[PDB]
Order: C-alpha cells, then structure tokens, then sequence
C-alpha cells in the first residue's frame, strides 16, 4: 500500500521521541528523534512545556497531538513502551538484537559494534549507559530507540500464532499499539536518519529547534508521505 507514520514512544515521562514514514512501495524510512526537552506548546492544554511532559498531562492522545503540532505532519500509528521494564518485555520475547553503532563497558557487559544479542538484562544496562556515550543524550536516546526496535522487530518475526498471541497475553502491559499487522510487518528492520538541528539554553535548562531547520524537515517527511496521483 502507500506511505505512512509511526510514532515511537519511549515512557518513564514520554522521554524518547521518534517519528518515522514508511514507504512500503520504494522499501523506504525516514526518521527524526525528537530531544527529550524540546520546547513547544502541548495540544490539548495551554501551555508551551518540555514535550516529554505531555505524556504526563494527558496520556498517549496528547503526546501524539503535540508532535503532529510540533512537526507539522500526521502520524497515523504509534508504539508506546514502558523503558522501565525492557527487561520484562526482552525476557518474554526470546531476547532482543540491536545494532549497535559503537563498543563500550558498562554495568558488567562490554557490548561491541555491531548485530548483538540481547537479554532482558544487558538490554537494560546497554540503555541506561549515559557518561561514556560522546553523543550525550541523542545518544542515550539512540540506544532506547535500538531496544525498542529491537522488541519490534522480535516481535514481528514471529510466526506462530500461539507464541504471538501468549506473548501479546503478557506483553501488552508494558506496550501499547494501534499498528496493523501489515504495517509493524513494514517498518521491521534504505534509510534516512535525521537529525533535528536546535539550541539548548539555561537560564532551567530548555531546548529549543532551529526554526529554519524545522521546516525542512517537516518538508522532507511531507513529500515521504505524499500519495501521489498520476494518470
């Protein structure tokens, strides 16, 4: 079918931000992390806050609404996870992989670069890693993004309706969706990774989007998500 939008959501509260299409005709993805702090006003209340606090204002509903606002685009899907419990959730699925861009130490592992697997545990210590990571907090927020594709793309490949099913059983605590089967089928793990461009200022420490580079963006993921209509 056409070109589409998912939202993934990382909670704690919505502290991890990543909006993507899907192009399932030219196989293609585009995606932006959104920082934890980014300034902009909440849809539903009225008030301009930290975006990571509308999940705490008003659920789900007004988190997807504040980053439709915020980015100026739709997005018709979303998958929201509870980060507190990866290690539940990557022990009920058969472990995890991730594809880890960098090594580095931490808690009792040493993960290396590249497809590594994953229990409930290491998964869990390869997010909470924060100090050794020279991306700062995109970074931090780049490896709860691998987990939670990682949980993704598990539980996607599974092909037993029972598995899936007893999985769901336990699992949907801790992880919300409104996803077909076709579209989390399409957004399993060419691409296009982005990066939100802004300034962060303490006067109390907020983050603010470079206006300019915003409405590039916005443009770019507008165009991923046209239909088009041709004769």
């Amino acid at each position: 079918k056409d070109p589409f939008s998912v939202l993934i959501m990382g909670v704690d509260r919505a502290d991890t931000l990543i909006y993507m299409t899907v192009n399932p005709k030219t196989n293609t993805t585009d995606m932006v992390s959104i920082p934890r702090d980014t300034y902009t006003k909440i849809i539903g209340k009225g008030t301009m806050d930290k975006i990571n606090h509308s999940y705490a204002f008003g659920g789900t509903q007004m988190t997807v609404d504040t980053v439709e606002n915020f980015l100026d685009v739709p997005v018709d899907y979303f998958v929201k996870v509870n980060m507190e419990s990866f290690r539940d959730v990557v022990d009920t699925l058969g472990g995890i992989t991730v594809n880890s861009t960098f090594a580095f130490s931490y808690d009792g592992y040493s993960f290396g670069k590249g497809e590594i697997t994953l229990n409930g545990k290491e998964a869990l210590a390869y997010t909470r890693m924060r100090k050794e990571d020279p991306r700062g907090d995109f970074g931090r927020q780049d490896r709860q993004r691998q987990v939670i594709q990682g949980i993704i793309n598990k539980g996607a490949n599974i092909s037993s309706i029972t598995k899936f099913g007893d999985m769901f059983k336990v699992v949907e605590n801790n992880v919300k969706t409104n996803l077909t089967f076709d579209n989390m089928w399409d957004i399993q793990s060419h691409i296009k990774q982005h990066e939100l461009k802004g300034t962060g200022t303490k006067i109390i420490y907020y983050y603010q989007a470079d206006e300019s580079a915003l409405s590039d963006i916005t443009k770019e993921l507008k165009e991923s998500l046209e239909k088009k209509l041709v004769p």
